[PDB]
């Protein structure tokens, strides 16, 4: 579906999970210039179960805002 | 020794989410008083980050350290 698509899109490597460099170039190809520490704590506030990555279900969690 | 490197590891990850962040490197280095910009801040994170996930973990941390 879109979201499986989109969370495909964001992570590069396949590994199941947006790292905090995959999030930094979700932000910038969005075009919000975000500084990388910033982006560490968007990363942070995604990750719900503090593993320190964004699993799908984090990813849809924060989507459906 | 192991010892003294996890309890530093685990100071600089203060969200305790098993990585190192920019963001943690940098309180790290403000609460030290070592005159570091964001921008330096951020070029020591990434030269530590060998995997390029934009984390440290403590293999990263260690490889640094030693
Ligand atoms: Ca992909
Ligand atoms: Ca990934
Ligand atoms: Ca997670
Ligand atoms: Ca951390
Ligand atoms: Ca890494």
């Amino acid at each position: 579906e879109e979201l499986r698509e989109q969370f495909r899109v964001e992570d590069k490597d396949g590994n199941g999970y947006i790292s905090a460099a995959e999030l930094r170039i979700v932000m910038t190809n969005r075009g919000e210039p975000l500084t990388d520490e910033e982006v560490d704590e968007l990363h942070r506030e995604t990750d719900i179960d503090g593993d320190g990555q964004v699993n799908y279900e984090e990813f849809v969690q924060r989507m459906t805002a």
